[PDB]
């Protein structure tokens, strides 16, 4: 059972990039578990692919904490995080709920 | 349909839920503010839906340190987080390539 939400992300400087990210959320209900009751999905299931470039993925999946701006209006509002990853500055807009 | 990575997110306790998240990446070219300075209409345009429930989204984006790194079908590296938010304990896996 499916849901989705969209992010945006872009870097600065020479060779700057700009991506849309559609996060497709799938509810797996109650999957099979081991003893104790632990799930090990990274090893159980096949990942999607082919992968985007390495540095783009590291940047999107970076922790960054400091919400530094709020974009958009009304019901479609986005939190901006602003961070560097090895000399490259990134901006990442995340949908923020109510 | 272009470039893709996978994440995993799950909770413990009664009402535990389990989710696969596929992150679809679409290269949009140059960062959205040009030197003129006009905006790319692609930015925040046509967000996907419907959106996942608020506690799920919040959990997915909660700041949390990496507990450990794991593999990963095909020796693919993931960062793991183990954290609590809203009284609920969550586990999270994020694709993190080098």
């Amino acid at each position: 059972t499916e849901a989705c939400v969209t992010s945006w992300l872009w870097s600065e400087g020479e060779g700057a990039v700009f991506y849309r990210v559609d996060l497709h959320f799938t509810n797996l209900g109650t999957p099979p578990l081991d003893e104790d009751g632990r799930w090990d999905p990274a090893l159980m299931y096949n990942p999607c692919g082919p992968e985007p470039p390495a540095h783009v993925v590291r940047a999107y999946n970076q922790p960054a904490g400091d919400v530094r701006g709020v974009w958009g209006k009304g019901e479609r509002t986005y939190a901006e995080q602003d961070f560097r990853v090895g000399g490259t500055r990134w901006h990442r807009l995340l949908r923020m709920p109510v």
